[PDB]
Order: C-alpha cells, then structure tokens, then sequence
C-alpha cells in the first residue's frame, strides 16, 4: 500500500493462527531483509535463528519460561519465528568477513582502497573496542535498528508480528549454543497471520503526540 | 516494486542535492514514522529534532567536529536532518503520560485495566531500572529501532537518507540544551535526496552470505 498505511495499520499480533503459514516466497523474502538491513560500518554484527518446523520452535519457546511465559503461545503459534542475535566482541576476522566480502562485490577498484577502508572501520571499532569499552552494547543497538526495519519490512509484506523481549535470554542463549560461538539473543520475533485471540488487532493504535516527543528547527 | 525491491536499492548517501528538498507531505510523513514507531512496552523513551532551516541545521552541525568533520557537509545538504534522541531515564511520570494517552485512544474499555496496564508496564520497568539498572541502554535500543523503521521507511517514500553516528553527541546535546531535559543524541540522520558526488550511490551493496549470519531451525 503506502508505506504510512502500513505503518498505521501494523500492530504487535497477541494470538496467531497455527494453521496459517508464510508462503515459500514470504519464507525466503524475511531472510533477505535480515541480511540486508543496514548497521553502522555495515559491521553487521548479527546472527539469526529462523524457526520454521514445530521442533525447532518449541526449541525457542523453551526461553519462554519463568517471568515470560505468556510468550510461549505466540512462539508456537506462528508460522516462522526470528531470532536476533547479536556479537559479543568484534573481533578483526569478523571485520575482515566484512572487508573481503565487501571487495568481493566490487565495492573497491583497488587494494589500496581496501585497506583504507580496512584501516578507516578499525578506526572506529577501536574507539568502541578499546577506548569506551562499549562495542557489545554498540553492536547489540544495530540489531535493534534491523529490528525495526524487519518489522515494517514483514508489515509490508502483509504478515503479522509481534516483537518480544519477554523471553529469558539465558536459556535461548543455552539451546543454541550461542554464547561459544559469539553471540546472544535480544529479541524474537514471531511471523505469520493473527488469530480471533489477538485482541490486539481489534484495538486502537496509540502514540505521544509530537507536541511532547518532536522539536522542530 | 514491494519492499524488497526497497530493501534492496535504499543506501547511504554520501552527498546531498541542496537544492531538492522534501515535499510539505513528505515533511509530515517522516514524522508521522518517528511518532508511530513500535516500542517496548510501548514507552516510547524518544525525542526527535528535525532540523529544516539552514540555521537549524547549522546548530546540528556543530556536532561534526574533531573527528567528524567528514559528516557535516551531510548534515548541511540535506533537506530535513533528525537527530535521534533517547531518555537518560525511566521516569514514573513518563509511564503515566503513556498510560493516560492509551486510555485516551480507546485502548481501554474500564478503569481497572488501565491500572493493570498500568501495572504491567511497572513490573517490566523497574526489571530494567531496578533490578538489572540498564534502562539507559535498554531505552537507547529502541531509538536504534525507531531508526531502522525510519531508514526504511523514507525509502519507500522516495528519499535518501544516510544514518549518522560519526557525530559529537556532548555538542549536540549541548547546543539543545538535552542533558538537562532528560536526553541524550545517538543517531542524525538527514534525510533528501542525493547529488552525482555520492559516490556511493554508484556501488553494489555487500551483505554478509545467509550461511554465514543465518541458521534454520
Ligand atoms: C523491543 C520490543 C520488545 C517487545 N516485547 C514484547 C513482548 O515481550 N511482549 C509483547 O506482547 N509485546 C512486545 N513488544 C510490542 C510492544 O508492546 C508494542 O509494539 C507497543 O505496545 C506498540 O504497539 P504496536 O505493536 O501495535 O505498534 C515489544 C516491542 C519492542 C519494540
Ligand atoms: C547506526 C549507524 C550509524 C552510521 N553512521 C555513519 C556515519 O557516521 N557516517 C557514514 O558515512 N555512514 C554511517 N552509517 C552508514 C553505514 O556506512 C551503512 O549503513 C553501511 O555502509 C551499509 O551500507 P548501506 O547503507 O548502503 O546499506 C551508519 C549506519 C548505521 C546503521
């Protein structure tokens, strides 16, 4: 539609319906817009878990447990559900997936060009690695910004979403083994069509007028 | 042309046509994508500053200083720049300016759910002041959010845009006398159209291969 419809119409979906699911080019065309969000540096410090067969997300609704548990309905009842992984250290080889792969594209007309652009991205990742010691909370605010993007993206893409932050990050962190190979979970995102049981849908949408959050000048 | 065709050719821009500026509707538009970003909880810990004018946007520019030089020509090309702001902190005052303007929206059909919505919003809160005391950062990854639904969304809309974190943000927050008022600057972006010395609008775009930052479960 226009894009502001689609923003004034999406909604975080409480209930979904177990039979309804992503047609295989929906399946295809969330992972694209994974891969391709933009991040700072274009780090992509990211990692993503799509669970799509009933085994594997009951393996996701584990974390929902505890405090989160009214979570749980929504990780199973969806047809595709994300996870966003992020790094826990950046590391040079990482920065050099990012270099060689961006070299491979055609992104440089010469080596020389790499390397400034090798040197220029380490510039700033030290300054987050080694001077404010803050690049995990740095590159976990990326994965956030390809958060809000894949939201509207899969809005656009007329499926329903919901955002979650109620699961326990501990436990999703233990299941997939994310800790050792670099990584950890902020957010889940459950895709696919809401239910009757998403009293969600049949509410209102509320936002801070501008007068109080926007300043013009 | 969906969203993946969006996705797909949105970029960076490098360099600003300073003579092509926003439409009035677009103008509207961009702010109604601030307003109506997702959050969580729905606290929406935001401040905008949209920057239109050349004075307005000069005081912007007071932020690419030192190392940032390279990023106020950006700032000063573009036809609209928003600075991305988020809360220093979780206020109970803020909760209840939400709460109230749910109520207002219809959200609520009795009094008693408002306070427990008003509960539940508390409960989670003070998991993050309280309890794990990371509500500055917790608030500060949904402005990153908020970002990645504006950068792609403002694609959709026809413009270029460039994400900003190569700023002085004790300047910026300075210049808007922020600090006091309970804010912080995490990410400018201006927003326009691009001019032939973006040379960045000339290159293919490099992500990271799915088999490399995506696993399926
Ligand atoms: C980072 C984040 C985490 C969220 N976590 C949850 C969650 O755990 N459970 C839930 O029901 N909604 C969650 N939401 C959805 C918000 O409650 C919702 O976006 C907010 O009320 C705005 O409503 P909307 O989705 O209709 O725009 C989350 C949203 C964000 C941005
Ligand atoms: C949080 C964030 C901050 C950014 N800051 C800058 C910046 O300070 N200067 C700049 O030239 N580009 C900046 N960028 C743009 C990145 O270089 C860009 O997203 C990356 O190269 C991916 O390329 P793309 O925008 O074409 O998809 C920033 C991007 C993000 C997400």
């Amino acid at each position: 539609m226009d894009i502001i419809s689609v923003a004034l119409k999406r909604h975080s979906t409480k209930a979904f319906d177990a039979s309804k699911k992503l047609t295989p080019e929906q399946a295809e065309q969330i992972k694209t817009l994974l891969q391709y969000s933009p991040s700072s540096l274009n780090s992509q410090p990211w990692h993503f878990i799509v669970a799509s067969t009933e085994e594997g997300k009951a393996r996701v609704a584990k974390s929902a447990a505890g405090n989160y548990v009214f979570s749980e309905r929504k990780m199973l009842d969806a047809s595709h559900v994300v996870v966003f992984c992020a790094k826990t250290a950046m590391d040079d080889v990482w920065l050099k997936l990012v270099v060689d792969q961006e070299d491979a594209d055609g992104r440089f007309a010469t080596p020389e060009a790499k390397a400034a652009n090798d040197k220029g991205r380490k510039f700033w990742a030290d300054m987050h690695r080694k001077d404010l010691h803050d690049d995990a909370e740095w590159m976990a605010k990326q994965v956030y910004l390809n958060v809000g993007n894949f939201l509207l993206g899969v809005a656009a893409l007329g499926l329903d979403a919901v955002p979650i932050e109620g699961f326990d990050a501990a436990i999703l962190d233990a299941e997939f083994g994310l800790k050792e190979k670099g990584y950890t979970s902020l957010v889940v995102v459950p895709v696919g069509h809401h239910s009757v049981e998403d009293f969600n849908a049949t509410l209102p949408k509320s936002r801070l007028p501008q007068n109080i959050t926007l300043t013009e000048v």
